[PDB]
């Protein structure tokens, strides 16, 4: 009933925390609200599908912590499909293994241009510190996007672009934000990797093994079915108290819950207002994931590796990845309907989704097959009581350069980790993991095993899966924009 620290949330994040503070042998005891442990990432497995994931479901080169902590707790990988050509819808038109115009085309690399070497200037543990930090975080996405684009082709392009990758609407976020958050992923192409082919892995057995897995290292240490509401911090004995009420005491809390979650606790005392914000004003972004599984894996048939980029107005899917399992089986497709369609399509019955879906992937593969699905797995984080949304917070106009430079300020005895508060990958689990060891590492130093400047340790890049850094062309760097072109007319 009484501890050294306790964790608030069994995500990848406060259990990579906990099993860190078991490394050192400090009592350690995490309160998850659900009836699981595994959060955003989470792993419904059933007859129907073997194992599917209905969260994290991708790592890929330069997520080296989430690769080295899966490794691990035994847990391999493997490579998804994208030997065959990527399909791109538009216009009502299908092409294959795609990005025809010119003068967008300019606009386009440009565009892309333009965002990486925008980035350039931002710190990514402490963005609002950019040169630019506040023009660009009282700017929009939207309006950078469209400053920097002249062509409407491209400007669209970038709209998924920023749905697909923050699952969010443009008009919604900062322009600060965006480029910081595209920045710490390391920037376009390891965000959205793979144009003609390239890596995403999946977790053989799906990822919801990660956050399992350490349950059992911790076994009774875990309590489950506990929300957590009041964390009064005040006396030299922290008192935290539950749904249930179910008080538990310690020295070291760790709120590793994300922060719209966090938000809703009472701190007793309040944690101070300039947070207290920052807090209440992060909004999580908006996805349906959608299985559709199939007896035959006909895309592929027809030379599609099973993955579109589609950018038309009333198609529910926005893109997809091929969910084959490893070894032939279970052919499937994976979907991702998302950010004002998410919204828009999560008032349906599932059964009507599963339609409108179909009768679009039909009219892309163009294989009527696609109407004849097998079964269909989904999952609704819009409708999350315990995560507010996928995939991550995100950040509202000013909001950034007005308290986020709180976002992962320990006060008290109360250190926050979750990806929010990831600095590298923040927003995925390998940034999951990133905070984690940070904040146990706090409560470490605290306590005196570990040094100050021992707080951030680098990260041996995984010696398996190892990340090739960029390559940019010479027209890439040297070909003008629209905006350019003129001058050169003008
Ligand atoms: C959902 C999702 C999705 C759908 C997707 C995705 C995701 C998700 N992601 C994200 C992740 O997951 C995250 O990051 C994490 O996981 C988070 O974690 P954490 O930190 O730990 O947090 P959480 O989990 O939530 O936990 C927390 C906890 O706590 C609790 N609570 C609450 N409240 C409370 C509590 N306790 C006590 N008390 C109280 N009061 C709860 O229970 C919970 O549990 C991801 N990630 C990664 O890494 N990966 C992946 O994949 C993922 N996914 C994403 C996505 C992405 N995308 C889509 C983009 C990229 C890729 O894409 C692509 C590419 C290519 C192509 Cl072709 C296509 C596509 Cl699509």
């Amino acid at each position: 009933h009484m501890f050294d620290v306790v964790v608030i949330g069994g995500g990848i994040s406060g259990l990579s925390a906990a099993k860190l503070l078991t490394e050192y042998g400090v009592s350690v005891l995490v309160l998850e609200a659900r009836d699981r442990v595994g959060g955003r990432t989470y792993t419904i497995r059933n007859e129907h599908v073997d194992y599917v994931d209905v969260g994290g479901a991708y790592v890929g080169p330069t997520q080296n912590r989430i690769l080295r902590l899966s490794k691990e707790l035994g847990i391999e990988t493997y490579k998804v499909n994208v030997s065959e050509r990527l399909v791109q819808y538009v216009k009502g038109k299908t092409y294959p293994f795609r990005g025809w115009n010119p003068i967008a085309y300019l606009d386009y690399n440009n565009l892309w241009r333009t965002i990486d070497n925008m980035g350039k200037e931002i710190p990514t543990d402490a963005p609002w510190e950019a040169q630019h930090a506040d023009k660009w975080d009282k700017m929009t996405m939207k309006e950078l996007i469209d400053k920097i684009c002249w062509t409407k082709t491209a400007r669209r392009f970038a709209y998924l672009f920023v749905n697909i990758n923050v699952t969010s609407e443009p008009h919604e976020v900062s322009a600060l934000w965006f480029l910081w958050y595209v920045k710490q992923c390391g920037g376009t192409t390891r965000i959205f990797s793979v144009t003609n082919g390239g890596q995403e892995r999946k977790f053989v057995g799906g990822s919801g093994q990660v956050s399992e897995r350490i349950m059992d290292l911790l076994g009774d240490q875990v309590k489950l079915n506990h929300p957590v509401t009041h964390v009064d911090q005040s006396s030299d004995n922290i008192i935290i108290e539950t749904l249930n009420h179910e008080h538990y005491e310690c020295k070291y809390v760790i709120n590793a819950i994300p922060p719209t979650l966090t938000a809703k606790i009472h701190f007793r005392p309040e944690l101070p207002a300039e947070r207290n914000q920052l807090i209440q004003r992060l909004p999580m972004g908006a996805v349906i994931k959608c299985m559709m599984y199939y007896k035959e894996a006909f895309w592929k048939k027809k030379d599609y590796c099973g993955c579109m980029i589609i950018e038309d107005e009333d198609a529910p899917i926005s893109i997809t990845l091929d969910d084959t399992k490893p070894d032939g089986s279970l052919p499937a497709i994976m979907g991702f309907i998302l950010a004002r369609k998410a919204d828009r399509l999560a008032k349906l019955h599932k059964e009507i989704r599963k339609k409108k879906i179909c009768e679009l992937y039909a009219k892309v593969l163009g294989s009527q097959e696609a109407l004849h699905p097998v079964h269909y797995e989904e999952k609704n984080w819009c409708e999350e009581q315990y995560s507010g949304g996928c995939y991550t917070a995100y950040f509202p106009p000013g909001i950034m350069t007005q308290y986020g430079r709180v976002i992962r300020q320990p006060v008290g005895r109360i250190f926050f980790a979750g990806t929010e508060t990831a600095t590298k990958w923040s927003g995925y689990m390998e940034g999951a993991v990133e905070a984690g060891e940070r904040a146990a590492r706090e409560v470490l130093n605290g306590l005196g095993k570990v040094t100050e400047k021992d707080i951030w340790v680098q990260e041996p890049e995984s010696k398996d899966v190892p990340a090739v850094e960029i390559t940019h062309t010479f027209w890439e760097r040297n070909l003008p924009s629209v905006s350019g072109l003129l001058k050169i007319i003008g």
